[PDB]
């Protein structure tokens, strides 16, 4: 109260010019205060909306780990629980983030915005109801300035006059509350700035002690214990990698005479002592045949079982000339069957014999 | 190793439908993992924007507070320390929030987006190579498996044969690459899931403590001296508001008499001993005028000083008649001023002399 700065409220019935130059120099004040406080506020609520975005998105994490067991994968209750444990640790971490929130709209976004939504808009609109009444004064006593000094009716000056009245009331009240309001926001003006602050580090205080007591060394542990089964799982990992290549360059180099349908009379030799043969034929469409306990079954690359095609060894097989395809044969006790090579078109004819 | 899920890659020369079976089961399964892992990088992610952005703004909110002080607010110490606490303390904040926002994204969206972007790309990658290998090697066979047994130049039956060499060697070694990731995705798939959570822990752990160390028993006193400060402002804001209000009523009934221009002669007596005399008149626009050491100054609503006007008291005074305004008036030792009423006509003149 001592220090503070004040418009002069007692001098309002007199509007001197110097009375409006020290309401000009509160309104300039009032804008930049306007300004400043504006930045203020559109920075904390950044702050409510990031928090408030944190804490969805890690109760969102969370819940998606929980999910995991429910899933329909085609493809283990260690790796079930140890994703029990994170999501129930991320969970009270997502409250810690709610709460936080929360508090933070109240004791931070509330004041600050109510500062904004109603006391700066309360300057504004007392600003201009009073700018309006002082024009409307200005208009009355121009009219009242210029009534003649010869004719003039009475209830003419009368009029004119009671319109200086009724104006200069109106310009006198709505001034008086326009100061009265300026005069209060230099209190609102502390109150607001540090309100939003305190209510800021309230919750703060309360968020890192509420998350604290979650993070207890038990926990230290068991993401040491997780920490040393990852480590474990990339050493297997990498264990298994070299295997797998190894086994690809042996096998490349081992196959490859094996890759021509006509191979090496010389290297590899017909098998005539078979008692179990597989692989692709044609059929006058290409499907893989195998044998089994007596019967020549087929099953179509698109298949998921396969079948019946005919009955095996107690049956007749001979080298059949179906069209102008090479190495096709036919049994009997089934359609026209295409062998790949000699070699191939030799070894099904006498497994199916043996 | 013992009882993870694997893929055949030694049977995959034979290509069988049941090996293709299989493979399938692993596609589906990949498929699966790759929807819920995306859901999950998606999750974390938006924890890493969020806390990326609460860092921002919690720093500018500190950056604001830093340059309060720094403003030319036209209208005190003890308020610019109080935010340079706040400022200092909030800072700590955003630290606490940078660090942990810099952690996360190496402890965790790194590992989560290189699952995603390497190893997810690479199935995907490997399964069309793999899926091209075994179509040229379709269209190889059926045009082997159409050679001429009858005719046929052997220039034909040779780079045709050729061709299922080729065609058969790309799609075995494909075949056995692409299982080989696939097997591999087994153990990525272990790792990926739970190198992230692992990181987000540890950068939770160390954010936590980095920020609970900051907020000591000293500042919770300093936000309780801070807290009783703006209580007392409120107090104070509301004991003035009383007394503003009280000035305000009691204002508009002392003035209420005074707003016509021409008062009560009977009860608002002309002033004829005055030695001051201010007050708005026209001058043949509207000024205000005022005395000052034995001059009549004057000062437009608009300027911002005003200025000399005329001499006094060793001058002559006399009402004057300009045009046909009633209440004129003209000194000399001036324009034509105008009064608003008798008494005020009178007051002026009167002052003037005196």
């Amino acid at each position: 109260m001592p220090g503070i700065d004040k418009l002069p409220i007692e001098e309002t019935l007199e509007d001197s010019p110097q009375t409006r130059s020290l309401l000009g120099v509160f309104e300039e004040d009032a804008t930049a205060i306007s300004n400043y406080m504006n930045q203020l506020y559109q920075a904390m609520h950044r702050i409510y909306d990031a928090q408030n975005e944190l804490s969805a998105a890690t109760h969102l994490t969370s819940k998606l780990l929980k999910e995991y067991e429910k899933q329909r994968f085609p493809l283990d209750e260690v790796m079930s629980s140890t994703l029990q444990q994170f999501s129930k640790v991320i969970d009270e971490l997502s409250s810690c983030h709610a709460v936080l929130s929360t508090q933070l709209a109240d004791a931070m976004m509330f004041p600050i915005t109510q500062f904004k939504e109603r006391d700066l808009k309360e300057i504004l609109t007392l600003k201009e109801v009073f700018q309006i009444a002082s024009n409307d004064h200005d208009a009355a006593i121009n009219r009242y300035s210029r009534l003649s000094k010869k004719r003039e009716n009475d209830k003419v000056k009368y009029e004119v006059t009671e319109d200086v009245y009724t104006s200069r009331k109106k310009q006198h009240q709505t001034m008086m509350h326009y100061f009265c309001a300026l005069n209060t926001l230099q209190y609102k003006k502390k109150i607001a700035l540090l309100e939003p602050l305190l209510g800021y580090m309230q919750a703060q205080i309360s968020f890192f002690k509420m998350g604290s007591e979650n993070l207890n060394e038990q926990l230290e542990e068991f993401l040491a214990n997780i920490g040393t089964s990852v480590q474990n799982v990339r050493r297997e990992m990498d264990s298994d990698i070299e295997t797998m290549q190894q086994t690809i360059e042996d096998l490349e180099v081992a196959s490859d005479p094996l890759y021509v349908p006509d191979p090496d009379p010389t290297k590899f030799p017909v098998n005539r002592n078979l008692t179990r043969k597989a692989g692709y034929l044609n059929a006058r469409d290409r499907q893989f045949y195998f044998t089994q306990g007596g019967n020549l079954m087929s099953q179509a690359r698109g298949d998921v079982a396969g079948g019946l095609a005919m009955d095996i060894d107690n049956c007749s097989v001979m080298a059949v000339d179906c069209e102008d395809r090479r190495y096709c044969f036919q049994i009997t006790s089934s359609s026209i069957l295409q062998a790949e090579s000699k070699k191939d078109h030799e070894e099904w004819i006498c497994t199916i014999n043996n």
